[PDB]
């Protein structure tokens, strides 16, 4: 075993690997959304950039799990990064609904990891999860829900003017 | 009697206490409106913040009446702060209509106090009311009426796009 | 259920509401202490201001629980804010003893919430409590105990000179 | 009559003259207190300076009534400035008690003037009194009461150490 390893479950090590993959998967989904909104026949650039920035932050979160793995004396084991579920994302509302789901799926996996860490008696891991993942997740989920509520208020999917306005007012101008 | 007390009616003292309570009540109502607009299924954050700021200013007004009471040699007597009338506020229009009412109710109580102070021959109190409460009240009431007129113009309650736009343009961006 | 809601107990939601109320209650108690010490026949202004600042920080803590509630997809439910236990607070020693009790009561409720969150398996809530409430509570309680010890050393309640000196040296000059 | 005179009672004019004299009288009393506390066998210099500053502000208030008189088209009529009641002021407590009385006497005369102005229907005078005299009076009276309470707490008249400490902590260091 690694000379650094202490109080670090095989089970925890494997779960960190799975989480690293899920973050890469989430990043790739968001990249796809970026590319969709950047199409000439979609053309909602602030929306596009929102998703591009989400992609980057999920990739950074993946990197943090690689660093964590090594700090604990586990071994990073990579798997294929699955392509996103969809090739095209419909409109801002559908994309945000998919993002909410994705964030919930990522959160569930993080909470699952936290439960394992709790059962395993792994306090450093629990703290890591709380500090670096769980709060920022809650905020993300809140933000996306807020957005969904606004998109519905604006009359999506039918109301194109409403969609236009969301891109100008709700998301940062890029 | 307090060594500082001069020209200060029991009636005035009691009325200042009642006003202190009413300001706390108004503050708490506005807090509730803040919380409503911050819900994920409401999500009008600039509106939310407008009400949060109104809550803070009403609490400061309460504090000013405590200071006044003591400066005159009366005694602050606190009562329960009643919870707001509603748990949920409908939409921006309904909330602003409730705010107009509340501000009118607070103003009526302030004008009632001013009349008592006038009848009692209490000039320092009259001046305090004029200087610190009555003008800022008139302005508040004007502002909220203006807002109601705009919300009606925007097609509330039905027009969600209009509601969206009010939150972006009429209230300060938070 | 709210579209944002995930891993958030009815029990947790209700407990957050109760805590929001308790913080408002604590704020109101401290306001009363401020007003007492500001009386012309009490006149310990730095003491007064200590309590005024405690009142403000408890109100901010209430606001943080409203924000939390909404971030998780629970619903803020407000109740009356009960008036404080006493209308008058005796002297600096009695007031600080009451403050210690109040802080202990608030801490017990926070620890009770943490236990529920723990039993419920709610890690984000546990972290919130630790980060935003429990440490700052411990410090508050320590500070007030320190003060009580000093007030006893100074000869309170009988030693008015000692009380005078506490207001000049122990609490920040306002 | 003066070419400027409008809505200005003989009664108001005379009352302004009386008030001008009373302010000069109050100034002179405070001067005497300054001189007392500056004696080598009293030697409470911050106390002394407090009273010196009160003397100056009462003289400025006298000057403001001269300016007012002329602005309205009345005529300043001066009378002797009576010497203070006492040649020696005992100690800080006795002096502050005398100051409270004096401030109350000045306030009563100001309130009496305000009543006359009210009965006479003289709104500019009423406003002047409110704005320049009545609030600053209330504050003065509050401050002195606060001080009296502290001096009693400190054990005056007997407790010389308490008197010493008041001069260092309660009044501005000069
Ligand atoms: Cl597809
Ligand atoms: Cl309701
Ligand atoms: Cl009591
Ligand atoms: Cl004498
Ligand atoms: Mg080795
Ligand atoms: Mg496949
Ligand atoms: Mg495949
Ligand atoms: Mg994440
Ligand atoms: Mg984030
Ligand atoms: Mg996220
Ligand atoms: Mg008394
Ligand atoms: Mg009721
Ligand atoms: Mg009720
Ligand atoms: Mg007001
Ligand atoms: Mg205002
Ligand atoms: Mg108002
Ligand atoms: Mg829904
Ligand atoms: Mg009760
Ligand atoms: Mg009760
Ligand atoms: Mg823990
Ligand atoms: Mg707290
Ligand atoms: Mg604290
Ligand atoms: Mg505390
Ligand atoms: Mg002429
Ligand atoms: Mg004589
Ligand atoms: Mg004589
Ligand atoms: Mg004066
Ligand atoms: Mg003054
Ligand atoms: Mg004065």
């Amino acid at each position: 075993v690694s000379q650094v390893r202490q109080n670090y479950h095989s089970d925890c090590e494997a779960a960190v690997n799975r989480m690293l993959n899920l973050e890469l998967y989430a990043s790739y989904t968001y990249s796809s959304m970026y590319a969709f909104f950047d199409r000439d026949d979609v053309a909602l650039h602030n929306v596009a950039e929102f998703f591009k920035e989400h992609s980057h932050e999920e990739r950074e979160h993946a990197e943090k799990f690689m660093k964590y793995q090594n700090k604990r004396g586990g071994r990073v084991v990579l798997q294929d990064i699955k392509k996103p579920e969809r090739d095209e994302w419909g409109n801002t509302l559908e994309a945000m609904q998919a993002a909410l789901q994705l964030e919930k799926t990522v959160n569930q996996a993080l909470l699952d990891l936290h439960k394992l860490a709790t059962d395993k008696v792994r306090p450093h891991l629990c703290d890591f999860l709380e500090s670096e993942y769980l709060e920022e997740q809650v905020k993300d989920i809140k933000r996306i829900g807020d957005f969904i509520t606004n998109l519905k208020r604006l009359g999506l999917p039918e109301n194109g003017m409403g969609e236009y306005l969301f891109d100008k007012h709700s998301v940062k101008e890029s």
